[PDB]
């Protein structure tokens, strides 16, 4: 049917991560996952209904540590990575004319080298868009100075495998550093100011010879971490993170452990003694006061927040967590949930 097409971008690297999956089969790939971000990318995963397949990462990164290992350890996925990329502990390497299959979509894999002898550019079935990775940026190139990278291949590699894909298929690159999220194979062979347009291949070394950038701060732990596929947590209930940063807790599990936490009810007065009952042994703090009394509540005891369907004590962790409490989790659905899952309800109907 239909493509589902995502991209997320990690502050702290200007890393772009692309999540593509086939709504006919829900099976996904993720490409150039952070490792920062694992927590977020396999939420997002999960409230899609998605099955990641494949971890594809299109070099070598120097910027950022990858998900991948970290991604293969929590939901599955497979490592995937080119072969001349020289990272040791990939399900699949990968080379220039490879099919990767998610369902009935796919992508294929061009080497494109320059910014590394191992990038790829994972063209999408259809040829809408593809993901150029570092090889070719918006209005710019990843840099020629490191990791066996020379600005002839780039120039070689950007004209006969980027330049060579139609007119108006999207250019997706793995970083950017104005704000700007896509570019065409049109935009770039006319507009292109290192490469595009007239220039040629001694054009465009004499341009990066003398472009002077400062090393990324990660070089010296990802490329050894990333030469490993990434590789150098809440423990006190079974806890999940939603895409939205909300904490919640297993209710089964609560239901079974009542005394272990803290069970703070956040609704009004009038709901608390109302008709939908209350969890036994919840304590009563209104949301409207919990900023002010947050000194009434144990540091020994994890807190697990309830309301009607789960919204403002959502809220409440924000607030707890504000105030230093390290253990506090939302209850999903609130007694919405708790009661129509036939959990014990104190003072119902
Ligand atoms: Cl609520
Ligand atoms: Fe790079």
């Amino acid at each position: 049917h239909m493509l589902i097409f995502r991209q997320l971008f990690d502050q702290q690297s200007s890393t772009y991560t692309y999540l593509l999956a086939d709504s006919t089969t829900r099976e996904a790939v993720l490409i150039d996952p952070v490792f920062e971000q694992v927590r977020r990318d396999a939420a997002l995963i999960e409230e899609l209904g998605l099955h990641l397949l494949y971890t594809i990462d299109t070099h070598v990164h120097a910027d950022h540590v990858t998900g991948a290992w970290m991604l293969n350890r929590r939901i599955g996925s497979r490592i995937a990575i080119s072969a001349a990329s020289g990272a040791e502990g990939a399900d699949r390497y990968l080379s220039h004319g490879d099919k990767v299959e998610f369902g009935t979509r796919y992508l294929t894999v061009r080497a494109t080298p320059g910014h590394t002898d191992g990038c790829i550019t994972l063209v999408l079935d259809n040829e809408t868009m593809a993901f150029t990775g570092d090889c070719l940026l918006i209005r710019g190139t990843g840099r020629t100075d490191f990791q066996r990278g020379d600005a002839h291949t780039m120039f070689r590699a950007v004209h006969g495998q980027i330049f060579t894909l139609p007119t108006a298929c999207l250019l997706y690159p793995a970083h950017d550093y104005r704000g700007l999220t896509v570019t065409s194979v049109g935009e770039e062979r006319r507009f292109n100011p290192r490469l595009g347009g007239e220039l040629c291949e001694e054009d465009f070394t004499g341009y990066m010879t003398n472009l002077h950038l400062p090393h990324p701060k990660q070089i010296d732990v990802a490329v050894p971490a990333n030469l490993k596929c990434g590789l150098a947590e809440p423990d006190w209930a079974p806890l999940t993170c939603s895409f939205a940063g909300i904490w919640e807790i297993n209710a089964q599990w609560l239901e079974e452990n009542l005394r272990a936490v803290e069970i703070v009810d956040v609704r009004e007065p009038e709901e608390f003694n109302g008709p939908l009952g209350r969890i036994p042994a919840a304590r009563l703090i209104s949301l409207g006061e919990l900023a002010g009394r947050t000194a009434e509540l144990t540091k020994d005891r994890p807190i697990v927040t309830v309301s009607r369907a789960g919204g403002r004590s959502a809220q409440a962790t924000v607030m707890l967590r504000q105030a230093g409490f390290e253990r506090v989790a939302n209850l999903p659905g609130g007694m919405l949930r708790w009661r129509a899952e036939g959990r014990v309800v104190e003072n119902g109907s």
